[PDB]
């Protein structure tokens, strides 16, 4: 009918967008299967001890954590899309299941519904825009940082980056979200003066946080062909230790053995014997895994040696030894 | 050395992470290479079309052109990865030439700098947080839409949607910018009181906008094998004429029909002949593009005869006619 037709499409856009639980649930498959992997305590435990420094709240709290979680996952999300790996923690990464096409959207959705918490923080305006810029600012910065890895990695060897710009691009890509969360804290807090700002420290947290992710890719495949997979090669990534391999051998002039590692990363290989290769270079010919568990140490022992509470405001210890589940 | 490592980590550390403008460059190709694409003046026209309701003044209403550009050129690099698109306006697709890594990054990155120009719309605290409540709720509405669509296309064939259920994912999918443009102009308005909200006539644009896109990428390869290439069909994609033809076969009981227009759809083809082959299914047998021609006409119709202003608030027809090109 002309009639029942125009009636129906004037109610139609006279109202809200519909939307059913239903059609939620089933936009949100990719995002229940990643929160079946764990670390989830780990990180909910980092929160809570920075709340001894904070003292938010615990229903505020809650929120932050969820905030987090929500952020961290669906970064998750992309990245493994962005890296093309195989598995998480273990398991079979969601863009293998339910695809691509609706992993990215699940993931970019998951980014609005953390930002839409924000304004369950408070009440207060002048808090409130302050929090959605901190929100604001360091997913820029995440996704600066992030641009940058890919860029290197899918280009290579257009750039071959310096340790200073890797750190640079770890401080933005990796500090992100622990500087979101330690900011939104710091924002909130209700105590009168807890101290000098955690950022450097949760800067530093960030960058051994990293290095150690690298290194431990690597390590873990030299002392077992089963304790991981050693994907980072698989990717091309220019982590820690290639990126001092190719300057060092740039440096002393092994040309030959600068342009394998250049080759092996292009490769993106599953070979074993070819990813174990290419960390046998690192290991006896650049020697730069001694390098980078001694670069961590000394990341390390800036805070394990902080006396005069310069970068700290006990549990501390025992953080930084688990930093890889987060 | 230890000293001087230390050193240069406590400066990295305190600081605001290093970004160069070489560093934006890098990050902004994806999204320069669609900035070639045109169309753009179209959008701004609807812009300034409607500032003559809301009057926002030159320099607000820039601003407000901006935050729209970002957000429409990222969700068409996002969606062109999420539909496996080889062309965008005759040209080749970002994640084509710079990878779906980068793209699905930089998309992502974009929509962040356009939630950042939001901020710089306002410095009243109370219509700051309205701005930023419209454009959350306005992107968690397209990715809801968009989140179904891909659903539908990539699950098919375990639910074929309604014309209703079709018609409520384009009210979230195609409404959501539409509305979020109008929804920042209406809630910036100085005007006192510039008539009723214009959402009802964005919403049947966004629809109309829709239905005519489904429609003409369907007809324009039915009139000519080289002015459109019927790219929808080897999507799979669920669009207006598809979901009345499934609909019209089932109701009928033209069983065989019914299943050969999901084998088509399932078949994921480029082959000219099995889309002409589809084409002519709807054209002879559910006669959809017919239907979908008058459904549109007759949406349009609401708008050409809305004497009593009760959607409209001239330059209304040029935009409908050329609606194509937003
Ligand atoms: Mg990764
Ligand atoms: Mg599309």
């Amino acid at each position: 009918t002309k009639n029942k037709m125009e009636a129906k499409i004037d109610e139609l856009i006279n109202n809200d967008p519909v939307w059913s639980s239903q059609n939620e649930s089933l936009i949100s498959k990719p995002y229940n299967h990643i929160l079946l992997k764990p670390g989830k305590n780990f990180r909910l435990n980092l929160i809570v001890q920075i709340n001894r420094v904070m003292n938010l709240p615990k229903d505020q709290l809650a929120i932050v954590s969820q905030i987090v979680e929500l952020l961290h996952n669906s970064s998750l999300l992309i990245d493994d899309i962005e890296d093309n790996a195989p598995l998480r923690r273990g398991q079979t990464t969601s863009h293998l299941i339910f695809g691509v096409p609706s992993t990215i959207n699940t993931a970019n959705y998951m980014y609005f519904r953390a930002m839409q918490l924000v304004s369950q923080l408070t009440t207060k305006e002048p808090l409130y825009h302050n929090l959605i810029t901190i929100f604001n600012e360091e997913l820029i910065n995440l996704h600066r940082g992030q641009g940058l890895d890919i860029y290197w990695r899918d280009f290579l060897p257009e750039i071959i980056p310096t340790q200073e710009m890797y750190l640079n691009m770890v401080m933005n890509k990796t500090g992100g979200l622990f500087r979101l969360t330690l900011r939104l804290m710091e924002a909130l807090s209700p105590s009168s003066h807890h101290g000098h700002s955690l950022v450097p420290f949760i800067n530093l947290l960030g960058i051994i946080y990293q290095i150690r992710d690298d290194y431990l890719n690597l390590k873990d495949f030299q002392m077992s062909s089963e304790k991981g997979f050693a994907e980072d090669i698989t990717e091309g990534k220019l982590s820690f230790p290639i990126v001092h391999a190719l300057n060092f051998t740039k440096t002393k002039g092994q040309t030959e053995q600068h342009n394998e590692i250049l080759r092996i990363l292009l490769l993106r290989t599953s070979d074993k014997d070819i990813k174990l290769k290419l960390i046998q270079i690192l290991e006896f010919d650049t020697n730069s895994l001694a390098y980078t568990k001694n670069f961590i140490n000394q990341l390390v022992n800036m805070i394990k040696n902080d006396n005069e509470n310069k970068y700290l405001p006990d549990e501390l210890l025992y953080i930084i030894d688990h930093l890889s589940e987060l």
